[PDB]
C-alpha cells in the first residue's frame, strides 16, 4: 500500500514545485529541467531554509528599484561589529571574496585574490554575519517587548535583518562543486550569490566558453530549486579585461578569438619549447614570445577577411564587406570561412592555435562588445548581470546597459564602484554625489563598494595606533571617545549592546521560580 | 637492549629539562613537580612550537621595561587587517575574550562577556592573527630580498612578528581543561596567556578559593613545561569587585568572608525556600532577601570580635584589640575564634552560612586588601599579576603596586586601561598623556586598552555608512580615500599589500623553467 | 502604527506558544516561566528547525513502548558508514561523549572521558551523522522514484532517518552555557539530549545540589521553547557511585551527607595543610588522611542520632527512634538537629565540614536510595530518567524503577547496558537474551550499549590488519569479502552506495538540455 501511498506523494510534491514555478519571481527565469526531476532528487524530509525569507526580501527590494529606477548600495562587510552599524543606514550587505581572501580563510592562511582558499570560506563568512544579525534582532526585540507600549515609540527599531549577497567566485570547481557551494550558501543565510565567467585557477583574464558558464547559473538554479529557495543568481562577466579563453568550442565565442595570419611562421609552442630545451633563460623566452606575436599579425578573421577585400583589385568593396558582414551574423567560424571565399575569391589564411599559450589557451578579445555579447546570453538564466568594470565610466556604463537592454528591456543590472579610482581628484563633486543615482536610471538596481570595509578599517587602525603610540590615553579619548559619544554610537554603551540585559532577564526567567 | 637504550634516553631528557629550568627566565618561578615527572608525560617525538620563540621575545621586552621602569601598551586586535597597522607602532598584540565573545565564536553564536563559548574560540583567534603575521613577514622579506642591497635601505622593515597575549578566561573548566586550553594556546602562536580567580559560569563577582587558582597557574606551567615552551603566565584577580566566594575552605580567605551576628534570625535559604513554596512572586523574594540582610548584621569576625570589645565594660581596649589583632595574623577562623574568647571572655557569635546564596555561595569582601592578599599568594607561580580595575585610579594603583612589592620587590605587573572611564572629561590633558608612563614607574610593565579595536571599528563604520548613505561616492573619497593616501596607509596600495608580487614571482619560480 | 501592529504580533505569538503548551507532549512537563517571557526572548524571524520533526518521532516511539511496556535499544554510533547499517535494524541512534572523547574532538586532541573538550564536540558529532542521514535518504528516494511503480515493491526502503540522542554531559558550564549547548544541539538534528548531576570538571564522583541540576533541565527547556522544538530532555543521575557533593546548601541532600562525630579531632585541612608545610611527601598525606577518616567516625546524623538512642539508659527506644524518624521526614538538618535533642535529651555531635576535601567538598552517601531521591525530584522537569548503573543488576533495576514509580507511576526510564560486565561468563543465555525485554517491563523504554561502536570497530580492525599482515590479499577476501557479499552488505556495491547514480542523473538533469 505504501507504494500507492508513496507515489501520490511524489506526484503532489511535483504539482507543488510547478505551481511555485508560476511565481512572479520566475517570470524571467528559464528552467531547462522539470519539477518531475527536481522533485526526484529530494528526500523524505523537507527542510525549510530561513535564508529563503531573506531572498524574498531582496526580490522585493530589487524589483521596486528597477521600476522606480533607483538603486541600493552597500559595501563589503568584514565583521559582525560592522554588519551592525551598516544596518542603521544601508539595506543590503555584501560579502567579498577579495576581503575574505585577506581576512577570513577557513584554513587561516591568507592570500591575494585567488580562490585557492577552501569552498566554505565565504559561505562561512555569511554564517558569521547572519548569526549575529539574528542575534542583534533578539536583543532589540526583547528590549522593545519589555517596554511599555506607551513608551516603545522611543525605543530603537534598527532592521538588523538586511539581506546578504556573496561572492561565489567561479563555482569553486566543476558542476557538482557549484551545487555544493550553492547548498552551503543557502545554508548560511545568503539572499543571493554571484558567479563569474573566468576559469578556475588561472590568475590578463582567462575566460571560459559561454556554454560552460551558462551551465553554472543553471546548476545554481537546480540546487535552489531542490532546496526550494528563491535565491538570487547573479551573473558577472570578465570580458572587458579578458585576454584568453579556454576552448574554441563555443560557436558564439568565435567573433572574439584572435588567430594568426602569417603562414610563414612557426606556432609558438615548439619555438618556446625548443628555447626551453636549448637555453634561453626566462627572458629570451619572453623576448621570443614578444617578437613572435608582433610578427604573426593577429586579428579576428572578420577583420582578416575584411582586410583581404581592401587589398583586392576587387571593385565594389562595401557591397562585398557588407554581404559577408551581413550574411554571417551568428555563424560558426568554419562557416564564415566559407562565405568568405565565395565572397572574396581566395582562402584567407587564419590560424587560431599557433598563438595559444604554454598552457594551450586561446587569444581572446575582451571588451564591452564581448561583455554584452555574453551578458545577453547569460540573461535568461540569471537575476542580475554584472559587467565587472575596471574604471567608473558612465559612457561604458550606458553602452553596456543599453547594449543589454535591446534583447532584454527588463533586465536588472549590478555595478561595482571603483575602490581604486581616485574619485576625489578625478571628477567634480556633483559628478561624485550622483554617480550612483545616475547609473541607477540606467537600471543598475544594486551597487556596492567591494573593498570599503577593508579600507575604513585599515584607515582607522593606522590613525589610532599611531597617535596612541604618541599620546597614550589622550588619543583614545580624542580620536576614539568624544566622537563615539558625540555621534551616538550603539557600541558606546558597552555591555547593553553586547546583549547583557537579554541574558540577564533570561536567567531571571529560569532562575526565576 | 632497547631497554638500556630506552632508559638512558629518558634520563638524558631529564637532565635537559632541569638544565633548562636553570634559565634566568625561571629565577622567580616555583615548580612543585619534577623534571622526572614532566619528562614522563612526554612522548617519543619532540615537537618544537614556534610560539616559544615569541615568548622569548616577550620575556625579553618585559624584562627591560621593569628594569627601565617603562611600559609597553596595546589594545585588543580584532582582525588581521588590524594586527597589520598596529605593528608599525605597538610592540605586542592583545586578544580579548570580551571582543571574541562579540565577534569570534567558533560556533558563530554571539553573546555578552561570558565564557559560554567553546574553549578554542580564543586560541583560534590567536591562530587567526599569528598566521597572517607570518604571512605579512614573508611578503615583506620577499620584497626586500628581491631588491638591490644598495636600495633596500629604502624598503619597509615593519616587524610583523609582535608577540601575542590572550585571555584564557578562568581555564574554561577544571584542571585538565586548563591544560588542554594551554596546549591549544601554545599551538597557535601565543606568547602569553592570562587566567582569573573567578568561578567558571557564575556571572557582583563570584570568586574561587586561593588554592584552586594557585592550581591553575600551576597546571598552566606543567603543560608549558611538557611542550617545552617559555609561555608567560599572567595571573589576574577579581577581588576589588568580588562579592562572593565558593568555599570557606581556604585558610587565607577567612579574613575576608562575611558571617552573620544575629543568632535570633533564620538562615536565608529556608526563608527564601518557603517563600518559594508559599507564593512570594519574584520581588517579595528579593524583598525578603534585602530585609533579611539588613537585619542579620554582617561583618568580618575580626570586626565582630572587635565590636565586642568596644561594648564591654572591659577596660584597656587597645591593649586587647591589639593582642587579638596581633596574635591572630594568618590564623584560621576556627582559630581566631579561640583567641577571641580567651581575650574577650565571651563567645562572639558569627555565622558565615546563614548568608550563603540560593546556590550556596559565601559573602566575601572584595577590595584592594583582598587583591594584594591573593596577588601576594599568586606571586610565586606567575609571571605578571593583574588586579583588574574598574576605574583608572592612581592611588589605588600605587597602593596595590606598593602592597604587592613588600613581599616581592621584583614583581612585574600588568594594568588594564579603562575603556569606559570618560578620559577626556575626567582628567587634565597632562594627567592623560602620562597616565601610562606613571603607572609604568610603579612597575606596570604591560598595559592595554582591552576594547580598543571594537571601538575604533564601530566608530568608523557608523561614520562611513552614514555619510555614504548620504553623499554616495563622495563620502568614500572624502572620509575614506584622501586620508588613506594623505596618511600613507599600506592598504592604500590594494593588491601589493595582499601579497600579489609574492605569489607572482612564485609562479614565475615554478612556471619558470 | 507599527506599535499597535508590533504589539498585537507579540500577543498572538504568545497565544500560540501557550496553545502549543497544551500538547499531549507536555502533559507531564512543568514550566516555571511564561509564554509571555519565552516569546520575549524571540526575534522577528522564525526559524523552524528540522530536528523538531525528529523529536516528534521519538516522542511517538517512546510513548508506544511505555504503554506496550517494551523497549528500543541502540548503541553508540561512531561514524556515517556506521549510522548506515544500524538503520536497517535499530530505531534510534545514540551519540556518546566517551566515544567522542576518544575519536571526535573539535580540536582533534584526544582524552579519557572528561568533558575537557570543546562544547560543540558532540553537537558536531550529531551534525556528522544527521547530514549523512538526510543524504542517504535522498540517494534512496531518488532511486525509488526513478523506478517503475510496478517494480519499486522490490527496491529498498531503509529508514535512514532514525532519531538521534546525544550526551550533553553536565551542560558544559553554567546556566548560560547549558542553553548555548542546547541550541547547538537543536541546530544539528538532535532528537533528544541528556544531562547529568555531576559537577563540571571534577573527575568517586562529585555531585551537585539537587536544585542546581533542576536548574539545568529547566534551562534546557527554556531554550527548546524559544527555538520552538519538542526536544526530549533526559535526566541522568550519578548517585549510585557518587562520593562527594559541592554544597550543604540543598535541603534535600541532608539525609545523604556524612559528618564527623569525634569532637576530639582536628578538621582535616589544617592537618593536611600543615603536613604540606612541614614535609609529609605525597603518601604521608594520604596516610594521614586515611587514618584521620578511620578515626573521625562518620555517619549520617539520622544514624548518629539513632546510635545515640541505643547507647542511652533511655528506655523505650523504638518508640523514640520512630518519633524522630517519623516526625523528621523531609526536614532540614538544622531542624532534625532540633527534634533530636527534644527526643533524646542531649546534643548529638555532628560535623559535616571537618571531613571536606582539599577542594572543600562534602562527604556524600551515593546509592539507590540517593538515586531515587533525586530522580523523584528531577521527575517533573524531565522526559526520561536514567540512574546510570555500574553493573547489570535486575534487582537494583526493579527497586529503582519501583522506587521512582511510587511518586510518578507514569515515568519513562532509560537504562545503560554494561559494556564492561562479562555478559557471556556472568549470566545464563536465557538471562542474556531477555535482559532488555525484562527491564523493559519495568518501564525502561530506551536502552543502549554506550561503547558498542568503539568495540565492534576495534575488534574488526585488529582481526583484519593482523591476518592481512600475515596472508596479504587472502585475508581481505576471506575475512572481508565473501562475508560482505555472503551477507548482502549495502557497501558491497561500492559506488552505487556512495551516491553515484544520484549525482549521475543530476548532471544529466542540468547538462541535460
Amino acid at each position: 500500500s505504501y507504494i500507492e501511498e508513496e507515489d501520490q506523494r511524489y506526484w503532489d510534491e511535483v504539482a507543488a514545485v510547478k505551481n511555485w514555478w508560476k511565481d512572479s519571481r520566475w517570470r524571467y527565469t528559464k528552467r531547462p529541467f522539470t519539477a518531475e526531476q527536481i522533485v526526484a532528487k529530494r528526500g523524505n524530509l523537507k527542510i525549510e531554509y530561513p535564508s529563503n525569507v531573506q531572498a524574498k526580501k531582496l526580490w522585493g527590494i530589487l524589483e521596486r528599484n528597477f521600476k522606480n529606477k533607483e538603486a541600493s548600495f552597500t559595501y563589503g562587510c568584514l565583521d559582525p561589529t560592522m554588519v551592525t552599524q551598516m544596518a542603521k543606514y544601508l539595506d543590503t550587505v555584501y560579502v567579498s571574496g577579495w576581503q575574505s581572501s585577506s581576512t577570513a580563510s577557513s584554513t587561516d592562511e591568507p592570500s591575494p585574490d585567488l580562490a585557492d582558499y577552501p569552498m566554505n570560506t565565504v559561505p562561512n563568512k555569511v554564517n558569521h554575519l547572519w548569526m549575529a544579525q539574528l542575534f542583534h534582532d533578539r536583543k532589540q526585540r526583547e528590549e522593545r517587548m519589555t517596554t511599555p507600549k506607551d513608551q516603545r515609540h522611543k525605543v530603537a527599531n534598527v532592521d538588523y535583518l538586511r539581506p546578504i549577497i556573496a561572492d561565489a567566485d567561479t563555482g569553486h570547481g566543476g558542476l557538482t562543486a557549484v551545487m555544493k557551494l550553492t547548498k552551503l550558501f543557502v545554508e548560511r543565510g545568503a539572499a543571493g550569490i554571484h558567479i563569474e565567467d573566468q576559469a578556475p585557477g588561472t590568475k590578463g583574464k582567462v575566460l571560459v566558453p559561454i556554454s560552460e558558464h551558462i551551465n553554472r547559473l543553471v546548476a545554481i538554479r537546480a540546487q535552489a530549486d531542490i532546496m526550494g529557495t528563491d535565491l538570487l543568481a547573479i551573473a558577472r562577466t570578465d570580458s572587458e579585461a579578458a585576454t584568453l579563453i579556454t576552448s574554441t568550442i563555443d560557436h558564439r565565442d568565435h567573433p572574439f578569438i584572435i588567430g594568426s595570419t602569417n603562414p610563414d611562421i612557426q606556432p609558438l609552442n615548439d619555438l618556446m619549447v625548443m628555447a626551453e630545451q636549448a637555453g634561453k633563460n626566462g627572458a629570451e623566452l619572453q623576448a621570443i614570445e614578444d617578437e613572435w606575436l608582433a610578427k604573426a599579425g593577429l586579428k579576428l578573421f572578420n577583420d582578416a577577411v575584411v582586410d583581404a577585400i581592401n587589398n583586392s583589385p576587387l571593385p565594389n568593396k562595401k557591397a562585398a564587406i557588407e554581404k559577408y558582414l551581413t550574411q554571417s551574423k551568428g555563424k560558426s567560424n568554419l562557416e564564415a570561412r566559407a562565405i568568405a571565399k565565395e565572397i572574396a575569391g581566395t582562402d584567407i589564411y587564419f590560424d587560431w592555435e599557433a598563438p595559444r599559450t604554454r598552457e594551450g589557451y586561446y587569444r581572446y578579445q575582451g571588451g564591452t562588445q564581448c561583455a554584452i555579447n555574453r551578458a545577453v546570453a547569460y540573461a535568461p538564466f540569471a537575476d542580475l548581470i554584472w559587467m565587472e568594470s575596471k574604471l567608473p565610466d558612465y559612457k561604458q556604463a550606458k553602452e553596456f546597459a543599453d547594449g543589454v537592454h535591446a534583447v532584454w528591456p527588463e533586465q536588472k543590472l549590478a555595478y561595482n564602484l571603483s575602490p581604486s579610482f581616485n574619485w576625489k581628484k578625478a571628477m567634480p563633486r556633483d559628478e561624485q554625489e550622483t554617480y550612483i543615482k545616475r547609473l541607477g536610471a540606467l537600471g543598475y538596481a544594486w551597487q556596492f563598494i567591494t573593498l570599503a570595509g577593508l579600507h575604513t578599517t585599515a584607515l582607522i587602525s593606522d590613525t589610532f595606533a599611531k597617535a596612541y603610540a604618541k599620546q597614550g590615553m589622550r588619543a583614545y579619548g580624542e580620536l576614539v571617545q568624544e566622537p563615539e559619544m558625540a555621534n551616538g554610537v550603539d557600541v558606546v554603551t558597552h555591555q547593553k549592546w553586547s546583549g547583557a540585559n537579554y541574558v540577564d532577564n533570561m536567567l531571571k526567567m529560569i532562575t526565576g521560580g
